[PDB]
């Protein structure tokens, strides 16, 4: 879960601007029920919304299925 903060606040650093600084953390935010071009599809308030949210949620879903079928590097 920690490594997911990590790359989601990675990228959400490269959104200087409010709005899709935000959208980036709403798309890292669990789904557990849709993928994230099904999520991407209710933002309504604007290309870098769009933009964002489906980087971050792309970005976070990714991590979330390496830790299920890898999980954590350990003897570090």
């Amino acid at each position: 879960l920690q490594l997911l903060h990590q790359k989601v606040e990675e990228q959400a650093a490269k959104y200087k601007h409010r709005v899709p600084k935000k959208c980036c953390y709403d798309g890292a935010r669990e789904n557990k029920y849709e993928t994230c071009e099904q999520r991407v599809a209710r933002v309504t308030i604007g290309p870098h919304c769009i933009r964002a949210f489906n980087e971050c949620c792309t970005i976070a879903d990714k991590i979330r299925k390496e830790s299920h079928h890898k999980g954590m590097l350990l003897g570090r």
